[PDB]
């Protein structure tokens, strides 16, 4: 995953490098010292002109967008827990116990009877729900949170940053049959498509349609 970058140089020395579509352009600086050598090409006057002005250094190669076609002239100068209790507990059980089963046993009579005898993976986390449940009430934590908890994922953050609309939004022969019917007083859409119900008769399609709807 490649492309050969043409670097010219002021002396009139062009070549063709290659490294990766992505590298830092300061690896590049480097590489303009190692593809030419080291005996005049320093790094203090290392500009990458490719169009009037010299790329810089901190971004990679392929921001400029540079074209093979074009040589760069490099310069180098609570409550429902409780009432489940009894639920549960009036088996006998006791209430410590049973709440301690309810919280592994899917706090209900399944698991705990038995524990007691002896964008998506932030749309369904604790987090975004604060963010979509407390939102139903206050437009204003909307952006509280989305600078706060909503910037406190990454995850999301690489994409809400783009996807803030979508985050926030979560025949001349038939005819008769139709011109009939429409006429009749059904509608059209639903007469025109129904028609072909059975055989192209006039009641599976409008027997079923009146009987189902009238």
């Amino acid at each position: 995953s490649a492309v050969t970058i043409t670097l010219k140089t002021l002396q009139q020395q062009t070549f063709k490098i290659r490294m990766e579509p992505d590298e830092t352009v300061k690896v590049l600086k480097e590489k303009i010292e190692a593809e030419k050598g080291r005996d005049a090409f320093p790094v203090a006057g290392q500009k990458l002109i490719y169009a009037g002005k010299i790329l810089s250094d901190d971004v990679p190669i392929r921001d400029y967008r540079i074209d093979e076609k074009n040589f760069v002239v490099v310069m180098v100068t609570g409550s429902e827990y409780e009432t489940m209790l009894t639920e549960i507990m009036s088996m006998g059980y006791e209430r410590e116990r049973v709440v301690a089963a309810l919280r592994a046993s899917y706090n209900n009579p399944h698991r705990a009877v038995e524990y007691l005898l002896t964008l998506e993976f932030l749309r369904d986390q604790p987090q975004f729900q604060n963010m979509r449940q407390v939102i139903q009430q206050n437009p204003a934590l909307l952006p509280a949170l989305l600078q706060q908890l909503g910037q406190e994922n990454p995850q999301l953050l690489q994409q809400i940053s783009r996807h803030q609309e979508q985050f926030i939004q979560m025949t001349p022969q038939e005819k008769e049959a139709i011109e009939r019917l429409k006429a009749l007083g059904f509608p059209e859409s639903l007469v025109i498509q129904a028609y072909f119900a059975c055989e192209k008769n006039e009641n599976l399609a409008a027997n079923f349609l009146l009987s189902q709807n009238f």
